[PDB]
């Protein structure tokens, strides 16, 4: 189990105020640490929060945290359902600011809630140090969904913060999983509330990113294909070719008309990781993958997800028998038989 500590600073707060925190188990034979972002949506005005609060309240408030969690699929230490990093130090970063781990304002006369995420990772790294990260070779970053686009959002700024800290041998990387959307036209009548977002939660992105797109333009840097080549931290890209959260947002829940948007639909996510070289798409319609238990049997061209990651690994010390970017070519979900059911 991952043993939870309240963060030490308590003026780094969740959504109302509350001390923000991490889940920590410790491998002391190991320099691998893994530092996962929960995902979870994100609200973006006084009244879409307060409706959060009311039945979402764990994702805005410790209050109500339990002691311990269990870690699940990359978060697990058994060899057997995690082939790639089981020895691993095992941190997991609970979803408390509501705002895709970009914020940095806090609670205030002027303000009912506190945006915090991008503060959160930063202090969370800063207490690590003092109880065994200042050993690392590797800092990973991996995150599922909002977390997933923080992972993007965030991965450059914990890179230049252990270098200013002094400590310029741990190797910062990415791992993107779900958060990697397009912003294309939906098939019956959402960019606008990512814009809103960023302005109640005084938003930050990645600094080149910021200097391509300007003032009014940094809603841009939450789309993965934009902000992708802007980075440089390496950064493993894992994203369905049918992703569920973008299917929803596009409206669609089979005739010609559909059948051709959906098919569109895989071709364009295909072409946005023609030329990201460590990347897992599989033509499956679903969400989410790598914290859950059986995230081990879903293949690419007869290559697992915890191989690729491996092969990764490799590849930062091509690789005969030991391929990273792995995309589906196919056209229709479920073309690919293993597919999750
Ligand atoms: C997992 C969540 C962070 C996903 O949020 C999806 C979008 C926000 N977009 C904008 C978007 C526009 C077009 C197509 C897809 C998304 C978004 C964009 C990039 C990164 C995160 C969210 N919302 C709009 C209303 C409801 C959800
Ligand atoms: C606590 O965090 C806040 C916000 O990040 C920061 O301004 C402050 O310096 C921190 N306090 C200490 C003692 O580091």
């Amino acid at each position: 189990d991952l043993r939870l500590h309240l963060l030490l600073n308590t003026s780094v707060t969740c959504n109302d105020g509350s001390p923000a925190g991490y889940y920590l188990k410790e491998s002391r034979g190991s320099r691998r640490w893994l530092l996962f972002l929960e995902g979870g949506w994100y609200c973006f005005n006084r009244e879409n929060c307060d409706s959060r609060y009311d039945t979402m309240r764990r994702l805005m408030s410790s209050r109500d945290w339990p002691r311990t969690r269990t870690g699940t699929g990359i978060l697990s230490s058994q060899p057997e359902e995690n082939p790639y990093w089981w020895n691993a130090n095992m941190v997991f970063i609970p979803y408390c600011s509501s705002d895709v781990w970009s914020g940095a304002s806090s609670k205030s006369e002027k303000n009912e809630y506190a945006f915090m995420g991008a503060l959160i990772i930063q202090e969370v790294v800063r207490e690590l140090l003092g109880r065994g990260l200042s050993g690392a070779k590797v800092l990973l970053l991996a995150g599922s969904s909002a977390g997933g686009t923080g992972v993007l959002l965030n991965v450059d700024r914990v890179a230049e913060q252990l270098e200013k800290l002094g400590y310029p041998a741990i190797q910062v990387r990415g791992l993107a999983d779900s958060g990697w959307f397009l912003d294309n036209k939906q098939y019956r009548h959402p960019t606008e509330a990512i814009r809103r977002g960023i302005r109640y939660w005084n938003g930050v992105v990645p600094e080149r990113c910021r200097r391509q797109f300007q003032e009014g333009e940094e809603w841009n840097c939450f789309f993965g294909y934009k902000v992708y080549p802007t980075l440089r931290s390496p950064v493993f890209v894992v994203q369905w070719l049918f992703d569920e959260a973008q299917l929803t947002v596009d409206n669609v829940h089979v005739q010609e008309g559909l059948r051709l948007y959906i098919q569109n639909l895989g071709r364009e996510l295909r072409h946005t990781l023609k030329d990201v070289p460590a990347s897992f798409a599989p033509a499956c319609l679903s969400h989410e993958i790598i914290i859950r238990s059986h995230w081990t049997d879903v293949q690419v061209k007869g290559t697992s997800l915890p191989r690729a990651l491996h092969c990764w690994d490799r590849s930062l010390h091509p690789l005969k028998g030991c391929p990273v970017h792995l995309v589906d070519s196919c056209p229709w979900p479920h073309c690919n038989p293993s597919c999750p059911t």
